[PDB]
This record gives structure tokens, C-alpha cells and sequence, in this order.
């Protein structure tokens, strides 16, 4: 039923990469959330995709997804995570402007 | 079959919340109502989305989605809803431009 | 599996409305056709609902929708038409920037 | 599960066609790839689109999204393709600002 959507990350490599993250995970309980970030930690999650993408030159764009998405499924509240990572184009003409994986996981 | 979206309602705290709700819901016959918000009033829907978020601050994101989304099913027409808040970030690198919770109610 | 996808009609009342329309309908013979319109007439459609919508006041936002929809039905090889019909809302705060029904009819 | 999106091509018969595919496909072993064109090369799927639509004047808006569409399809790994072709339009009052067809494939 419910879902946090995360927009927007701009990591570095530098070349920029745009991050989104959808993430199906049941809300907690206001009784015992201080923040947002208590139910799903999208804090921990952007320090996280910052370095994967920073690390050692071994950055494939469907890496980055496969492994951001399998750290988010880590955590077995998650329902199911939708990773797009978007390498926006030097706008060169006859070229795609925005090229994007988008990896999904789910358990059920 | 029919819905009814609303986009872009900026309420504060100040922080700003931006808000949006679907509204799965029959229309009414056009003999009986003299505007939209005769089948679904989204004027008392956005103060009453003012006033929660404006309110003595215990304004957790997901308590405000929570919230609208139970209000709008008191509505026994509403067949479903879908509320997204937004809370716009700071831009900060290395973090998402935008976090945001999405609540889902139906009935059937 | 085919659609044709109509964006951002802007038709005055003046108030303006802007106007989406997506219609499921397979795709002619390339041998029987000298343009897209000749599948759709989106040609056609957009002047249908400039008149529609600059007619005689009697002009509610769903109803605009609900005649659009019923227009396009009319053509028998239309499988199912999605209409979008948006009013801009004046930007004053705590009111939502946009607000649109959205009708939707098939047959199968 | 995973998908592959490549959005804003802009190719020339001239007038602007605006292209995006999305092309669902398994993602091929960190081990085997270079790079994302190893799974899905867009690169010469962003040629053979420019020359389709540059090719003798014989261009109808959804005969280049049906080429487009089989040609993604040749390649059997490719479960799905969607394929839009948008023409923006001149911006002339009481007319849809763009009219896009959007293509289907499937096998299973």
C-alpha cells in the first residue's frame, strides 16, 4: 500500500549520476518514529549510493543498481525496491539525452 | 474509471510540504452539481491539509499523508486515494532533491 | 498495444484548459494512410473540443471530460480513450496549482 | 524485472522527432560487460534510429515507431520494447502542443 520515493541524488564518479529510489515498506508506528528516516533511512542509503559510486573506478551504471537495490533489500522490511541510475548525456545531437537503468526487487 | 487528481498544494509548518492526492470516486450527474468540488470538494480538502500540517508541530511526513488520507475516506464515495507528501530538500549534494511518502487507501 | 498520445491542448472558456488525451486504437496499413490523422484524427479532435468547451457557459470540467471521452468512443475502432482535463488554478497558497478530472471509458 | 530507458532523441527528417525506447531485458554478468551497451547497445540503436527517420521522405510517425519497435525486437533477448515517436508541435493556439505514437512489443 505504501511506498517512500526518493528523488534526485546527483553522485559523482566527475560524471554525474542521478539516483532514484522507490521503496515498498510498511510505516511504522507514530508512537515510535522521530523522523521519516526511522521507518526507512534514506540518509544512510544516500551516504551509501555516494560512496559506491565514488569507489574504485569499477562503476558499471547496472552495478550501481544492482547494488544499491540489493543493499536496500538488505533490510527485510522492504517489501520491494525500485533503483533507477540515470547518466544524463553531454547533449551531442542524434544521441539519447538520458540513459537509466532501473532495477526492481521484491520478496513477497 | 474516474478520478480526480490535485497537484501542487504547498502548505507550511516555515518547512515546505508540497502535496498530492488522487481521488478514485464516481462523478456526480451533471443535473446536480454547479462545480467540481460538488463531487469532490478539494477546497475543504486543501485548509484542512493546511491546518493539520500548520498545527502544534507533531508533524511527522508520513503522519501528515496518514492522516489526509484517512480524512479524504470519510468520504464513504471515495472509492480509493493516493496522497504523496513532499518535503523539497535543501540542496545539499550527495542527497535526494526530494523525499516523499505515498499512502494508498481503498476500500472495494 | 498501440496508443496515440495527445498532450497539452490549451482551449479557452478567458479560463484556460489544458487537455490530455491517450487513445487506444491499432495503428493502419502504412499502405492506407498519408499521415497519423488518418488512424486519429486528433486534427479534428482538438477543434471538437475548442467548441466544446467555448460553448454556450454551460462549460463544468468533467463534463468537458465526459464529452470528450463519449466523442472519441464514437469512433468504433477506438479499444478505450483516457481524457485529462486540467484547469490551472491562479497560484494563491495552500491551494492546489492544478486541478484536473480524468475520465476513462473501453468497451473490450 | 529489469529495464533499460532511454529518453529525448532527437532525430531529423527538418522537423523534430523526439524518440524514447524502453527496452526490457536481463542485464548480462558484471563479468561479461564493459559497459551498459554490452547488455543493450544503444549506440547503434540511436544511429539506425536517426537513419530511419533521415532516410527517403517515406516517414510516417508510426511507421518509424513499428521499424524502431521490430528492429529493438530483433535482438532476441529483448522481452519488451515500448517505443514513442513524439512530434512537437508549432506552438499554434487550440492545438495539441505534441502527438506522440507509442509502440508495443512483447513475445514471452
Amino acid at each position: 500500500a505504501d511506498r517512500i520515493e526518493l528523488r534526485g541524488l546527483t553522485v559523482h564518479g566527475g560524471q554525474r549520476f542521478v539516483i532514484d529510489v522507490t521503496v515498498w515498506i510498511d510505516l511504522a508506528e507514530a508512537a515510535n518514529s522521530d523522523d521519516l528516516a526511522d521507518t526507512y533511512d534514506y540518509v544512510r542509503l544516500a551516504s551509501r549510493a555516494a560512496e559506491i559510486v565514488a569507489g574504485p573506478p569499477r562503476k558499471l551504471i547496472e552495478t550501481v543498481g544492482a547494488e544499491i537495490a540489493d543493499h536496500v533489500m538488505d533490510d527485510q522490511r522492504v517489501h520491494a525496491v525500485e533503483v533507477a541510475v540515470h547518466k544524463p548525456q553531454a547533449p551531442i545531437p542524434q544521441t539519447f539525452d538520458d540513459v537509466a537503468v532501473v532495477i526492481r526487487r521484491s520478496r513477497r
